[PDB]
């Protein structure tokens, strides 16, 4: 039987928020059965808890925004990617300021911190939301897509004219490949005309070479360059991975973005909880039968 997993030991890790500019303290914590992902902004009094849930989803244009009342917890893709690449499924996230810390800008100091940490299977079957319809969106020539499929695949294409781009389609299976290996060190990227912008707007105040990949006109600036050649759709896959655990349930499907972003993944999730002939929940009592494994604990 596919049990419920939570974290093994609490994590702590500090870092600074890519928009915010802010040091912020981050402490991940074991949850019961059914609790889910919940952030936690402990330096308010009360604290203010937000379940990771699309329903919670904030309107900002920046990252995925999780929000109560005008409390939000910012950029919360890579964290909760890092969460259902090991299919961690209860787990409090506590943050001492409004942004998750970027840490080098992908999910791999997340799945260290977590792998070192280990994780501990509950006496619980793990709930999965199995797609049975086919259910889209679109807005101008940006598509997103989940398709039925025994497993979980995410294709991606992004099409920047733009001399730096590169394979700029990908699909990985990860019922047969690792999240880790493939897409957990994909970081950020950002264009030098954006990012002159978004300073000019008191934005992207923590992003530095150390935290994401920057391109000028040409060329990669970063002193050491990508770390696979196909890095930049690596990281929309990653970004999707975590917008789709907004759920608050693994897949069993396959999810299509075509130059698809937080906005279109929410509002995909958004249709898809809508239409429940789409989707139903499943349990299997038999990992021996089912389409995805997971790493051993
Ligand atoms: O939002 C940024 N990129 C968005 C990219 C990545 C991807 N989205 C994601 O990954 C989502 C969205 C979040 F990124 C996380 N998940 C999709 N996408 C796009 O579609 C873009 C074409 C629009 C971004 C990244 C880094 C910095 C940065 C920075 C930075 C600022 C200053 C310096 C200092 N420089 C020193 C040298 O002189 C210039 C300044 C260095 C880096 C920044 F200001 C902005
Ligand atoms: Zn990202």
């Amino acid at each position: 039987m596919i049990k419920q997993r939570t974290l093994k030991n609490i994590i702590r890790a500090t870092g600074v928020g890519l928009h915010s500019g802010e040091k912020v303290y981050l402490t991940l914590k074991p949850a019961p059965v059914d609790t889910g992902i919940v952030f936690s902004r402990t330096d308010l009094d009360p604290v203010v808890e937000i379940p990771a849930r699309a329903e919670n989803v904030g309107e900002t244009t920046m990252s995925t925004t999780l929000v109560k009342g005008d409390v939000k917890v910012d950029t919360v893709e890579h964290l909760l990617s890092a969460m259902a690449g090991l299919g961690i499924d209860n787990a409090y996230v506590e943050l001492s300021a409004s942004e998750v810390p970027i840490m080098d800008g992908s999910a791999g100091p997340f799945v260290f911190l977590i792998q070192s940490a280990g994780l501990q299977e509950q006496e619980a079957a793990k709930k999965f939301i199995r797609i049975k319809r086919e259910v889209s969106v679109e807005e101008g020539d940006k598509r997103a897509v989940f398709v039925p499929f025994d497993g979980f695949k995410v294709s991606f294409e992004i099409d920047f004219d733009h001399p730096v781009f590169r394979t700029q389609q990908a699909s990985v299976d990860f019922s047969s490949t690792s999240f880790v290996k493939e897409v957990s060190r994909a970081r950020t990227f950002g264009f030098m005309r954006d990012i002159e912008y978004l300073r000019s707007q008191n934005l992207a105040l923590g992003g530095s070479v150390e935290n994401a990949i920057v391109v000028d006109e040409n060329r990669v600036l970063n002193e050491d360059g990508l770390r696979y050649e196909d890095e930049f759709v690596k990281h929309k896959i990653l970004d999707a991975i975590g917008d789709l655990y907004l759920l608050g349930n693994s897949l069993i499907g396959e999810f299509r973005g075509f130059k698809s972003g937080h906005a279109l993944n929410n509002q995909l999730l958004r249709t898809l909880i809508a239409d429940k002939d789409a989707w139903e929940v499943v349990t299997f009592e038999d990992a021996r039968t089912a389409p995805i494994s997971y790493m051993r604990p």
